[PDB]
DNA sequence: CCCGAAGTCCG
DNA sequence: CGGACTTTCGGG
């Protein structure tokens, strides 16, 4: 079975615009862990658009086709077209969809595409149906996975003031002690985050509890001008 | 235009 | 450890 025309079509056309001076840089950013053909994102999006706008997007009942067709793709790029075309299926997604983005994320894993799949995609799906996290989200901490780690960090990133604040620190309680960066990091951005909508209790918990010095660091980067630092 | 969100290099 | 500094991307 052939590769999907659209697909196919999105190949020939990325691949005749590569740039090899810059590919050598871009994948030493993401430490090596891809090949890259070496397309910035503005070239990137033009470059998809042209293919939408001579085959048209396929049809809804190839959209999990598609994606996954580009996720196997050697060359960065790949996946980062395959989550731009996510993003016009988004009014197709729905909490059917988990399993399939849980997939995405263990899958050519690295944070340039978990933090594109999770904040987004997951964040509304959990948003609509809160009463499906325990359904995943104890799962993802107890895995081997530290990106499944992270989605359980990060896919309430945006939720402001629908923050559920009990499930945050719980889940943060639950893996302060990791000794992995991307754990750190993503603990310390979503308490950043959320303290832009609720300083207080995000000082509050830095304050009264365990955290990696990292995190506790990127958490109050700015909130720490609001209430001093004591000599 | 601006600002806020991985990487290297150094003490 | 954390500060200083870097480019790229998204949002205002
Ligand atoms: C994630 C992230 C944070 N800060 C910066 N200054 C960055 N530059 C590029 N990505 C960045």
């Amino acid at each position: 079975v052939p590769m999907h025309p659209f697909v196919k079509a999105l190949q020939e056309h990325f691949t005749a615009h590569q740039n090899p001076e810059k590919a050598e840089p871009m994948a030493r950013y993401m430490k090596n862990h891809f090949l890259f053909l070496g397309i910035q994102t503005p070239e990137r999006r033009q470059l998809l658009k042209d293919i939408i706008q001579i085959h048209t997007l396929p049809d809804q009942k190839d959209f999990q086709i598609i994606i996954r067709e580009l996720w196997d793709l050697p060359e960065r790029e790949f996946q980062a077209a395959a989550l731009d075309i996510m993003q016009k299926y988004k009014k197709h997604i729905n909490e059917t969809h988990i399993p399939f983005l849980e997939e995405l994320i263990v899958t050519k894993s690295w944070w340039d595409s978990v933090d594109s799949i999770v904040p987004t995609f997951l964040g509304d799906i959990f948003l609509k149906h809160p009463e499906l996290i325990s359904a995943y989200i104890p799962k993802w901490i107890a895995s081997d996975n530290i990106w499944l780690q992270r989605a359980a960090i990060l896919f309430q990133l945006k939720y402001k003031q629908k923050m559920d604040e009990e499930l945050l620190f719980w889940i943060i309680g639950q893996l302060h002690s990791s000794k992995e960066f991307f754990i750190q990091k993503a603990i310390g951005w979503v308490l950043r985050e959320y303290a832009k909508t609720n300083p207080d209790v995000v000082w509050e918990y830095v304050q009264n509890n365990e955290l990696a010095p990292l995190s506790k660091r990127e958490a109050i980067k700015h909130i720490k001008q609001n209430y001093g630092i004591n000599n």
